[PDB]
């Protein structure tokens, strides 16, 4: 199964571990994943976060929700060699959401040379 | 855990889970994977595949790679109303991966009120 | 030319046009995009902003890179129906670029039935 | 506008022009579009042909479709340093477009170096 590639764990002291953050305002509720919280993960043409993923199951429910995907594209690649553009994407990813629900907040990163990663959060 | 929402078993009267398919020519390695292979599943502007991934773990390696991932964005939507386009994208994926390593392939699949779908199968 | 096939304007009078705001602080240059800042667009199963994607062409240059894509997938789609689960994904888009360069910013942003619109800055 | 910064040329020298070719079967009709079919275009960790989309603008309708993206994700890269891993998406794009409308179809492809490209064929 696919879970056989997921890691996950203490994101208070590594560097791959997307941490999930949100603050609700009304109906709105303001999510923040990123990678590198406390230690910042390398953003090298050879190295770099590809994307996180943000996914909600209402409390309850039986099918989770893809709330959004942030692609971060640019890593320094240039015609000039690696690490050459000065042109850097970080991986922190912000999603509006739009709901009265409550439940689970999962969030799913890939890291080009170091697989999947995943974290969650309850969303009160 | 996010696995906690990824069904691998298919419930009889809908197809969701992503049938995986390859043949090795060369150093090439075309897979094709596809929901609803025999038995199509809906495809509508309320109920459709969203998209497929395909992830590769050579064996003996200890971090998975995503091959690629293939996005279905047509689903008959128009300003005439929903499935009025008669424009609709299959959830048929096709990759070409460049490989002489051998291992497990992987494939998520995502129905927009279904939610997460995968599959597996080993590449010899 | 695909240009053909893509809309521009003014954002205070429409509600497709995708708004590019910016703040540059130290290395780091945080970059806001949203459709319907004026007007609020529809977020129906049907009618609604499928993602946004940021571009970035330094001064001088010949190549533009892609920033980072975010694509908003929930629009209330589910098993009870069209506009049912009450969980909606709102097209606003946060990029974090990390450059010391200056250039035009490109935003590129898809409706799913009023095809693709665009926008753009100048990043001093 | 940001087709400014879209090419449709190659230069001689290496293939970037995203090249379309169909086959219609009844309701269905199948779309290939590849770079460098002919001459290979470079799949480095450094060099790379990010993603292939394509477009469906339907005779004598004004908006335009996103019938799909395939985004081609593995370049090489690995713990071990770049190109070392042996595991390489060619960018070749195959989408099942259920239709009988004709139109033109558009490809925009990317290059991690060499920005933006497009193409168009008549469907017929
Ligand atoms: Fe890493
Ligand atoms: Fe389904
Ligand atoms: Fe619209
Ligand atoms: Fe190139």
């Amino acid at each position: 199964m696919i879970s056989e590639t997921i890691r996950s764990g203490d994101w208070k002291g590594e560097k791959h571990v997307p941490v999930i953050e949100y603050e609700r305002e009304g109906e709105l509720v303001k999510v923040k994943v990123q990678v590198g919280k406390e230690i910042p993960h390398p953003n090298t043409t050879e190295h770099h976060i590809r994307y996180i993923e943000l996914y909600f199951l209402p409390e309850g429910e039986n099918f989770v929700y893809q709330v959004g995907r942030v692609e971060f594209t640019a890593h320094g690649e240039s015609v000039n060699g690696p690490n050459t553009s000065d042109v850097y994407t970080e991986p922190i990813a912000y999603f509006v959401l739009k709901t009265k629900k409550k439940g689970k907040l999962y969030a799913l990163s890939y890291c080009n040379i170091h697989g999947l990663w995943e974290n969650e959060v309850t969303l009160e």
